[PDB]
């Protein structure tokens, strides 16, 4: 399988080509469109990397082809652990579509956020705020593939199943990629000497939902999350043999370019992914 990586929540983790020639990664999520929703304008944010007012981060459409001519696949995540993003209605989820498609996809505007390049698609990273009209959004902007290229649909839901924010959307059967997150959740993720909650829960997740590929979810580093980091050597003797076995596995993810950095998690893991 191959390996997805967000990017964009510390400013000292590189440039997104950087983080594309590393050769280590098929998939990368742009970390965060924080901001949207209920009225609000859209806000991006991508930490010390640069600042979107007077398009400061057009910068980053560099990065963006240079990752696409090399095969790898680009998304915008939305929402992430801080933000006052969320959904006040069908018609919110309409208008945050229509949004997405002009100033990240193949829409038209005269100020895309990080620049004139054309995402591959939208990553679904919701964890608070309103639980409705994400299973509608997911199907506005499905829509828009029929009018020439595909916008891919990706999630990062909580291995806690179902997902409380993206089970309704993962539902619709819509999701190319589901890379589900083993961490920050003790019931469903490693624990010293422990591999059976975060298995079984796997077992749920790649039998319950109709997606294109489902991907393992964890932290790069110890500092990463606060709980359910895997040492590689647990992850390649102990748990990799098994989930590979499953016809959905589509490899691993990893939070996140910063850390994997520091921790050379995914130069430890590649080959066994
Ligand atoms: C898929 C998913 O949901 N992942 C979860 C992760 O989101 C979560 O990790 C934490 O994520 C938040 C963002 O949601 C992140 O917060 C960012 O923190 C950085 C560092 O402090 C801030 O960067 C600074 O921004 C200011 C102004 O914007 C700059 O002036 C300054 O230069 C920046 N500093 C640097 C060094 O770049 C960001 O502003 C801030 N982002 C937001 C939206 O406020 C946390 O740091 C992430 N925490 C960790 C440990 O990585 C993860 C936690 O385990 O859980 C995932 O599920």
């Amino acid at each position: 399988g191959g390996i997805a990586i967000y990017w964009g929540q510390n400013g000292n983790e590189g440039t997104l080509t950087q983080t594309c020639s590393t050769r280590k990664y098929s998939y990368v999520n742009i970390a965060f469109l924080n901001k949207f929703g209920n009225g609000q304008t859209p806000q991006i944010n991508l930490a010390g990397h640069c600042n979107p007012a007077a398009g400061g981060c057009t910068i980053v459409s560099n990065g963006i082809r240079s990752c696409q001519i090399q095969g790898i696949k680009v998304m915008l995540s939305l929402g992430g652990g801080i933000g006052s993003y969320t959904l006040a209605s069908q018609a919110d989820a309409k208008n945050v579509a229509d949004y997405l498609w002009n100033n990240f996809l193949g829409g038209k505007s005269s100020s895309r956020p990080l620049g004139d390049a054309v995402l591959d698609g939208i990553d679904f990273a919701i964890e608070h705020g309103s639980t409705l009209y994400w299973d509608d959004l997911a199907r506005y902007l499905s829509a828009y593939s029929k009018q020439g290229k595909k916008v891919y649909l990706t999630a990062a839901p909580q291995c806690p199943f179902p997902d409380r924010y993206l089970g309704t959307a993962l539902n619709t059967g819509l999701f190319d990629y589901v890379w589900v997150q083993f961490f920050n959740n003790p019931p469903c993720q490693y624990s010293s000497g422990n591999i059976n909650n975060i298995i079984n829960s796997w077992n749920r997740w790649t039998t319950s939902i109709n997606a294109g590929k489902i991907f393992l979810g964890l932290p790069a580093a110890p500092e990463a999350a606060g709980s359910g980091y895997v040492p590689p050597d647990v992850l390649i003797s102990r748990i990799l043999p098994e989930i590979k076995k499953s016809p959905k596995y589509g490899g691993v993810m990893l939070w996140s370019k910063f850390y994997d950095d520091k921790n050379g998690y995914s130069s430890s893991i590649l080959d066994s992914v």
